[PDB]
C-alpha cells in the first residue's frame, strides 16, 4: 500500500519498491545549473490525439489520481521509436497550499501537473512490459497554474463530483487531447528519469513543456477538494490532496532543452 501522508508516504516508498530509492528518480527542480539547450531536439507530432466524440474513455479515480484511459492509436511520433498512449492523470495540492506540481521550475512549484502516459509500442507488446526497459515509457508533463477557466480540462473536471470515491467511474466522450497543451509546445525540457508514483521504475523519457496552460480558481478547487482516497462508506475518509512526490536529488547530470535561454 502506498500514499503521500503517513508511514506509507513517500520517504518509505523505498522499503516495498526498491526502485523508488535507486537511481534516476524524478520529479526534479528544473533550474538554469542543470539545463543546457540541444538544438537536435524537434518537435514532437501529437497523432490521433482528437479522440472521436462518438466514442467514450473512462474515467476512474484509482485511490492515488483521477485517470482517464487513452486508446491506441494515439502516439506520439519524434522519437527513436513510435510510443502509444495507455493514460493521462494529474497531481495537485490543498486549499491551503494550492502548489501542487512535481516538477518545479526555478524552484516553484505551479498549482498541478498533468501526466500524459506512453510505451514504447515499437518494440514491446505492452506498457507493463515496457515499464522494465530503458526509454520503455515517455510521459508528457503540462504544468498548471490558476488564472483563466479551460473549457478543454473541464471536460474531465466536469466529471469529479461523480467520481469521489475510490473505484469509482465515468465516461467521458472524447475530446481534442491537443487542447490540453500549452502554448509553443515545441518548446520543453526533455530528461531521462523515472515514474515519480511506485514503482518508481527508472524507464521514463520525460518531456515537460516550457509554457504552463491555465484553469479557474474554480476548477483548481474542485480538483482539491472533490475527491477521496478511501471507498464511499469508508468510515473515516481519506481527502485526496497533495498527491505529488518532492523533487529529488539531480547532480552529475542534464536536462536538455528545446529552446534557448
Ligand atoms: C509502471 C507502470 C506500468 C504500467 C502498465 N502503467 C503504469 S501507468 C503510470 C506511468 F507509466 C507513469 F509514468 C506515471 S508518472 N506519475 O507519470 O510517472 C504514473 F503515475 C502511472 F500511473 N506504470
Ligand atoms: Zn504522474
Amino acid at each position: 500500500k502506498w500514499t503521500y501522508f503517513g508511514p506509507d508516504g513517500e520517504n518509505s516508498w523505498s522499503k516495498k519498491y526498491p526502485s523508488c530509492g535507486g537511481l534516476l528518480q524524478s520529479p526534479i527542480d528544473l533550474h538554469s545549473d542543470i539545463l543546457q539547450y540541444d538544438a537536435s531536439l524537434t518537435p514532437l507530432e501529437f497523432q490521433g490525439y482528437n479522440l472521436s466524440a462518438n466514442k467514450q474513455f473512462l474515467l476512474t479515480n484509482n485511490g492515488h489520481s483521477v485517470k482517464l484511459n487513452l486508446p491506441s492509436d494515439m502516439h506520439i511520433q519524434g522519437l527513436q521509436s513510435r510510443y502509444s498512449a495507455t493514460q493521462l492523470h494529474l497531481h495537485w495540492g490543498n486549499p491551503n497550499d494550492p502548489h501542487g506540481s512535481e516538477h518545479t521550475v526555478s524552484g516553484q512549484h505551479f498549482a498541478a501537473e498533468l501526466h500524459i502516459v506512453h510505451y514504447n509500442s515499437d518494440l514491446y507488446p505492452d506498457a507493463s512490459t515496457a515499464s522494465n526497459k530503458s526509454e520503455g515509457l515517455a510521459v508528457l508533463a503540462v504544468l498548471i497554474e490558476m488564472g483563466s477557466f479551460n473549457p478543454s480540462y473541464d471536460k474531465i473536471f466536469s466529471h469529479l463530483q461523480h467520481v469521489k470515491y475510490k473505484g469509482q467511474e465515468a465516461f467521458v466522450p472524447g475530446f481534442n487531447i491537443e487542447e490540453l497543451l500549452p502554448e509553443r509546445t515545441a518548446e520543453y525540457y526533455r530528461y531521462r528519469g523515472s515514474l515519480t508514483t511506485p514503482p518508481c521504475n527508472p524507464t521514463v523519457l520525460w518531456t515537460v513543456f516550457r509554457n504552463p496552460v491555465q484553469i479557474s480558481q474554480e476548477q483548481l478547487l474542485a480538483l482539491e477538494t472533490a475527491l477521496y482516497c478511501t471507498h464511499m462508506d469508508d468510515p473515516s475518509p481519506r481527502e485526496m490532496i497533495n498527491n505529488f512526490r518532492q523533487v529529488q536529488k539531480f547532480d552529475e547530470r542534464l536536462v536538455y532543452t528545446s529552446f534557448s535561454q
